[PDB]
């Protein structure tokens, strides 16, 4: 729906999983009145990545929610190659960088507001039988100080109609320190593994992205920084089987860490739902104010 002749490159916002996002200005009138948008593109346009990317586009187009980044259109250019996804531009960047920059300004009640918005977005995804699979503060964008959005769906898969999990193995590195144990061992992804990842995201938020306190740093410290290669994965698996967990962040109340640890249940069926998580976070937020 967008003509590439009118997409004016402004800068690069980030490089992702085989793809990159650029801040551009759509200005078809050539009068500097067009709107600034985000453009996602592939870096190596293989056919597998092209099919994955169009399924991602279809997924994002099917989503309308206050906490999901808005789809705007696509841009074909030549033939059907060089496909580009057009989305709304959110001016405050990733929740990771934003929280790091304003840590002296963001108290726990604001963190819980962000947490509730994330829970509601993830529940909306679940109603569509979508498994995000990549939930992390780097993937959460900030529209303003009062609104965050889930902002990337490059790893999102649709559940089969007859099964409540999706088994996917991927040639390439994976954010294993956000993954549920069943995802590490059997490549099984579900709403419950998304709940595990959400627990990791809550941990992130309450560490205020202190880099020493990052999940990879803490996990490598727990398993020993001497480990390398596939052994790392192996040790992580073992550490999760022995109920080794990320520590309570500094200043985090015990109820928030309890939410985290309940999300970190080894038994997939004993993990809370996103609606229960939203209810508990909203009740704690109401009690604090
Ligand atoms: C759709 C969208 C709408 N608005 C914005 N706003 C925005 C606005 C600003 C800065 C910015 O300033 N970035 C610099 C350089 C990179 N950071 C590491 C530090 C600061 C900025 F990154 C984003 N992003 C969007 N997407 C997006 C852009 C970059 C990245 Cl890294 C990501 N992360 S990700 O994991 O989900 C993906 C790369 C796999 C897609 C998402």
């Amino acid at each position: 729906q967008f003509e590439e002749r009118h997409l004016k490159f402004l800068q690069q916002l980030g490089k992702g999983n085989f793809g990159s996002v650029e801040m551009c200005r759509y200005d078809p009138l050539q009068d500097n009145t067009g709107e600034v948008v985000a453009v996602k593109k592939l870096q190596h346009s293989t056919e597998e990545h092209l099919r994955d990317f169009e399924r991602e586009i279809e997924i994002l187009k099917s989503l309308q929610h206050d906490n999901i980044v808005k789809y705007k259109g696509v841009c074909y250019s030549a033939g059907r190659r060089n496909l580009k996804l057009i989305m709304e531009y959110l001016p405050y960047g990733s929740l990771r960088d934003y929280l790091q920059k304003h840590k002296e300004r963001i108290d726990h009640i604001k963190l819980l507001q962000y947490t509730s918005q994330i829970c509601k977005g993830m529940e909306y995804l679940g109603t569509k039988r979508y498994i995000h699979r990549d939930l992390a503060t780097r993937n959460i964008l900030v529209e303003n100080e009062n609104r965050v959005k889930i902002g990337d769906f490059g790893l999102t898969k649709v559940l089969p109609q007859d099964k409540e999990y999706y088994k996917v193995k991927e040639p390439g590195e994976s954010p294993i320190f956000w993954y549920a144990p069943e995802s590490l061992t059997e490549s099984k992804f579900s709403v419950a593994s998304d709940v595990w990842s959400f627990g990791v995201v809550l941990y992130e938020l309450f560490t205020y992205i202190e880099k020493s306190k990052s999940p990879p740093a803490e996990f490598m410290r727990m398993i020993g920084n001497d480990k390398q290669g596939q052994m790392i994965v192996f040790h992580l698996i073992e550490l999760l089987k022995n109920n080794g967990r990320l520590p309570r962040p500094d200043g985090c109340p015990d109820e928030i860490y309890m939410i985290m640890t309940e999300c970190w249940n080894n038994n997939v069926n004993q993990r809370p739902s996103f609606r229960d998580l939203a209810l508990r976070v909203d009740q704690i937020r109401d009690n604090m104010a």
